[PDB]
């Protein structure tokens, strides 16, 4: 196995493969010269990242493994323009550019480990901006290791002609829907915690669009000359209808910004553990305020529109923060049921995402 | 006690300045003045801000944290008007509203008093030079009390630093203008940290007081003050190589990538690498007990003998790092002895790494 490529062609492939273990050719790199094609794989058991880099100068088939933190640290470290010339010798990855040398240890190819083979049930394009959007909009709300575990990760739900997020914690809930203008069959998968992270990880920017695969038990996305594998989660995810007010006609609009500093210093004289705060809403108007066991206090009050009946209700401050962040916007509107139900939040220019809230 | 200030009047104050009550801060009206006091027992640092709005006199104590991110968290250019309410501060600024908790300006603790003995005064920018040059060199939490901290030394019309963690070494010297006594002190490590930071470097001067217990640095509206290391420092003098007749000199930048790229395959414990040095090349070599192999060669200015040593490449990146200059000097004598290294354009900073035989 031999390859010459440009330090610049294989930074964004080591970058993409390497991110990240007691099983040590985990830690390693598969690489692969095949076809005028070098493959790198990098893979957890879990899930498995694949770059193709096309091999325009003279070059040799072959496989080997090699430490993939060291092997991306050589090659990051070489100065821009560099070429890197790589040999398989003995047991050992040579690695050659300029008058830099370095000699890496090697696990044997056929102990890189393999994801079982599986079938596409499911198939659709659209475009990296999409995508991304989906996920920034729900990833903050997604589980943290609850024993619940589907609920560390996210569903991506297809429904006409929709690609859908759900994130939730059992305490709040992100959704989000966009248009992908194809005709998609009816269902839903939950897409592990660690997936979704190197999903949003391989995009991107540019205007290379995404190919998605969905098995049985495996997510598969193609983009550019990546590709992304992963299993599944099992369970049953909620059901986002049943989490959204059926009917939260009491309406509140603020500026997205204003609303979350005021939240934010509240915040300061919240409870330390539970972050609770109070909101005072009546005609127009909005009043936020925090006490905790010092008796120390915080009063914030807005000016929003609002014309519904008056009410109060209590939530857990970081929630609300975590929505308002979420939302990139000028304003939010707030949909109100009663004292003691959930609390709608999206963007008011925007029914693309929903946020829900539960008071406490 | 009653003040209204404008919310950037506060900001950097409140940033310099910050038991209980040691994560409280005395606020004090006196005088057409706001005086505010962070202390941790160790060191002290008082902020003042001028009153140009109706005020009234008093002191109290508020938590330091809250009442930064009060301050912090309103809008940009807000007026923050401050008046005491019982056991209360209250905090007012539009249609915010802020309560919080206060602790008697009485049990508030003050440094012991303490007499100026020796005293000068140089250009910020001097002093931040000075730290920044051997700071990375100091000891952390060692048992040895006495290197956990930085020297400042004066003699003659300089001022010198000098840091060490028992293995490597860290000196800087500047001239100050000033006919100072021969004289040393230790300046605790959270010190010389705070003390950094309380410097913007513009063009205020920084005046030093040097007690024999304590420390002070004045700067424009900011006091600080510390309390020395009460022990011996080791002579720096004696860790300098005696004779070093062997002077490579390279690009800092392609030394240092090449220690770098090195370091990649050097044992991650004791970071080992080892230098050829002979006619203008220099060729580096780095192994790990796997078996691992890194090998750089790079051109250089050198004319001595030929010569093999090895070092800690950890010491010597934050040598380079430390440098941030065009082109480096390494001082060498052989491969049983320690390397000096230096700007190759200033001798003001000299740093010494001990030899490693591989
Ligand atoms: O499977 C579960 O335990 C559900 C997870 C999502 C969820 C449950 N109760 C909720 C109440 C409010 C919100 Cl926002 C989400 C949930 C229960
Ligand atoms: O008081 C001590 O223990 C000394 C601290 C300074 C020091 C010791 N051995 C060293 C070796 C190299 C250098 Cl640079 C400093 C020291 C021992
Ligand atoms: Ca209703
Ligand atoms: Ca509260
Ligand atoms: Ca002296
Ligand atoms: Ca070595
Ligand atoms: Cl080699």
């Amino acid at each position: 196995m031999k390859f010459t490529v440009e330090r610049e062609h294989l930074l964004k492939p080591l970058q993409q493969v390497s991110g990240p273990p007691t099983l040590p050719i985990l830690g390693n790199l598969l690489l692969q010269v095949a076809d005028g094609t070098l493959s790198l794989t990098g893979t957890d058991l879990e899930m498995e990242m694949v770059a193709r880099v096309a091999l325009v100068q003279p070059h040799e088939p072959g496989a080997t493994t090699v430490p993939a933190r060291k092997f991306f640290d050589i090659c990051r470290g070489l100065p821009e323009g560099a070429e890197i010339a790589v040999q398989l010798e003995g047991e050992r990855m040579l690695v050659r550019s300029g008058r830099s040398r370095f000699s890496l240890s090697t696990l044997p190819a056929a102990d890189f480990p393999n994801l079982d083979d599986w079938q596409s049930e499911v198939e659709f394009t659209l475009p990296q901006a999409t995508m991304k959007r989906l996920i920034e909009a729900t990833q903050f709300s997604m589980a943290h290791q609850d024993v619940r575990y589907y609920l560390n990760g996210m569903l991506f739900e297809t429904e006409g002609e929709e690609l859908r997020t759900v994130a939730t914690d059992g305490h709040r809930l992100a959704v989000c829907s966009m248009p992908i203008g194809q005709s998609l069959p009816s269902h839903s998968v939950i897409v592990p915690r660690k997936g979704v992270i190197e999903l949003m990880r391989m995009l991107d920017g540019g205007d290379n669009p995404l190919r998605v695969q969905i098995g049985s038990n495996n997510i598969r996305a193609h983009v550019g000359d990546f590709i992304f594998t992963s299993k599944l989660v099992d369970g049953r995810f909620p059901d986002y209808r049943r989490v959204l007010p059926k009917n939260p006609d009491k309406h509140l609009e603020a500026g997205c910004d204003l609303l979350k500093q005021a939240f934010a210093r509240a915040a300061i004289l919240s409870n330390e553990k539970f972050r609770g705060v109070r909101l005072y809403v009546s005609e127009n108007q909005l009043k936020i305020t925090a006490n905790n066991p010092e008796q120390e206090e915080a009063e914030e009050i807005l000016d929003v529109t609002y014309s519904g009946a008056e009410m109060e209700i209590g939530f857990n401050v970081s929630y609300v923060l975590d929505v308002l962040n979420a939302l990139k916007c000028e304003n939010v509107r707030m949909m109100l049921t009663d004292s003691v139900s959930s609390v709608q939040i999206e963007d008011a220019a925007s029914q693309s995402a929903a946020y829900v809230v539960m008071p406490m």
